[PDB]
DNA sequence: AGGACCC
DNA sequence: GGGGTCCT
C-alpha cells in the first residue's frame, strides 16, 4: 500500500509563457498584469522585491523599471497548461491537475516496474536526482528509500522532457502522498526538485509557520482556527477532536486534523477534460446597465469558440454577477438554466444572448440604477 | 444557488 | 485577477 507520488509545479507560469513568446523580456524583471494587479512575476522581479498578487503601484515603486504585460486573456496559458498535462500523461495516464500549473502523478506502478527490472547487484547503485529534504541520509537497504529515489529519477525525466519538448522549467516534489509531495516541491525553487524520505515528514510539517500553509485550510477555516487559539501545525495536531468537530463539522475538522499530521490518503485522480468553461470581466462600475448585452456578448463569443473547439457540447449555462460596495461580504450571485436542445448545435449567438439577458434581468432590477463590478458566463454539464 | 477550497 | 474543483 505505499505510494510514490510526484507533484510538478511550473516556475512563474504566466511570466514564463510571456518570456518564451517575447525573448526581449528574458532578462528584464517582468510582471503579468490583470487590471490593477500584478498576478505573478519572473524571478528577476522577485529579487527586486515584487511579490505575486501585488498591486501595480506597490510593485512599480518597489521596482520602477518593472516591465508589465497584460495577462487578462488566459488562452495561451490555458493551451500550454494542457500541453504539460498531456506530456505527463505519457509517463502515467492518471494525472491530476491543480490549477493551470501543477499536476500530480502516481508513480508507484512505474517505480515497481523499474525495480522489477534491476539485477541483484545494481540495486546498490540507485541514486537520487536533485535534493533530499532536510539533507537526510539515504539507506539503500530501506525499500521505501529505494522506491522514493527511483521516484526522484522519474521526476527528473519529466522535468527534462518538459524543458526539451515545451521549453518550460519547473519544480517537482516526490513523497508518499499528495499533501507531502506538494509541500516538499516548493522547498528548493526555481527549477529544482526535492524528495522527502519518510523520517523527515514531521520535520517538513513542522517547518510551516502558518496553519493556512496547509493545502485545504483556506481563508475562512484559518480565521476560525485563529479565533480558537490554534496557530501552529502542532496546535492543530493536539487540539480536541471533539471541540474541533463542534466548531467546523465532522468533515472539515477530521480532514484537516489528519492533514496536520502529514497524512493524506486521497488518490491521484485522472482530471481528463475540463468540467466547465468560463470567462469573466472585472470593471469599476462600468456597467449600469443593459450594455452588459455587449459585455455578455463578447464573453459568449469566446466561450462559444472554446466549447466548439472542445467537441463535447455543454448542457447548462450560467451567468454570474457581482454588485458594488461595501465592507461586508461582496459575494457573487448567479442564475443558470439548461441550454435548449435545439440550441445545442455547433445564429447560436442570438438565442444564447436572449437566455443570458433573461438571467440578467432576473437578478438585476433594470428599473432602478444597476451596480456592477463583474460579469461572468460559464458553460458546464458537458456531455 | 451558494459556498469552501485550489492555482 | 481570472480562472478551476467538489460539496451542501
Ligand atoms: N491566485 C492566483 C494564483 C495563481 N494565478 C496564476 C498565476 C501563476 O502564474 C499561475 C500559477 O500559480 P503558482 O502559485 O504556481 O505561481 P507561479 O507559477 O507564477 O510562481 P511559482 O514559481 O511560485 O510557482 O496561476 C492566479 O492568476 N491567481
Ligand atoms: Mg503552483
Ligand atoms: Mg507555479
Ligand atoms: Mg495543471
Ligand atoms: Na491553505
Amino acid at each position: 500500500s505505499s505510494r510514490v507520488i510526484v507533484h510538478v509545479d511550473l516556475d512563474c507560469f504566466y511570466a514564463q509563457v510571456e518570456m518564451i513568446s517575447n525573448p526581449e523580456l528574458k532578462d528584464k524583471p517582468l510582471g503579468v498584469q490583470q487590471k490593477y494587479l500584478v498576478v505573478t512575476c519572473n524571478y528577476e522581479a522577485r529579487k527586486l522585491g515584487v511579490k505575486k498578487l501585488m498591486n501595480v503601484r506597490d510593485a512599480k515603486e518597489k521596482c520602477p523599471q518593472l516591465v508589465l504585460v497584460n495577462g487578462e486573456d488566459l488562452t495561451r496559458y490555458r493551451e500550454m497548461s494542457y500541453k504539460v498535462t498531456e506530456l505527463l500523461e505519457e509517463f502515467s495516464p492518471v494525472v491530476e491537475r491543480l490549477g493551470f500549473d501543477e499536476n500530480f502523478v502516481d508513480l508507484t506502478e512505474m517505480v515497481e516496474k523499474r525495480l522489477q527490472q534491476l539485477q541483484s547487484d545494481e540495486l546498490s547503485a540507485v541514486t537520487v536526482s536533485g535534493h533530499v529534504y532536510n539533507n537526510q541520509s539515504i539507506n539503500l537497504l530501506d525499500v521505501l528509500h529505494i522506491r522514493l529515489l527511483v521516484g526522484s529519477q522519474i521526476a527528473a525525466e519529466m522535468r527534462e522532457a518538459m524543458y526539451n519538448q515545451l521549453g518550460l522549467t519547473g519544480c517537482a516534489g516526490v513523497a508518499s502522498n499528495k499533501l507531502l509531495a506538494k509541500l516538499v516541491s516548493g522547498v528548493f525553487k526555481p527549477n529544482q526538485q526535492t524528495v522527502l524520505l519518510p523520517e523527515s515528514c514531521q520535520h517538513l510539517i513542522h517547518s510551516l509557520n502558518h496553519i493556512k500553509e496547509i493545502p485545504g485550510i483556506g481563508y475562512k477555516t484559518a480565521k476560525c482556527l485563529e479565533a480558537l487559539g490554534i496557530n501552529s501545525v502542532r496546535d492543530l495536531q493536539t487540539f480536541s477532536p471533539k471541540i474541533l468537530e463542534k466548531e467546523l463539522g465532522i468533515s472539515v475538522a477530521q480532514r484537516i486534523q489528519k492533514l496536520s499530521f502529514g497524512e493524506d490518503n486521497s488518490p491521484v485522480i485522472l482530471s481528463g477534460p475540463p468540467q466547465s468553461f468560463s470567462e469573466e470581466d472585472s470593471f469599476k462600475k462600468c456597467s449600469s446597465e443593459v450594455e452588459a448585452k455587449n459585455k455578455i456578448e463578447e464573453l459568449l463569443a469566446s466561450l462559444l469558440n472554446r466549447v466548439c473547439q472542445d467537441g463535447r457540447k455543454p448542457h447548462t449555462v450560467r451567468l454570474i454577477i457581482r454588485r458594488y460596495s461595501s465592507e461586508k461580504h461582496y459575494g457573487r450571485e448567479s442564475r443558470q438554466c439548461p441550454i435548449p436542445s435545439h440550441v445545442i448545435q455547433k445564429d447560436v449567438m442570438t438565442p444564447m444572448v436572449d437566455i443570458l439577458m433573461k438571467l440578467f434581468r432576473n437578478m438585476v432590477n433594470v428599473k432602478m440604477p444597476f451596480h456592477l463590478t463583474l460579469l461572468s458566463v460559464c458553460f458546464c454539464n458537458l456531455k
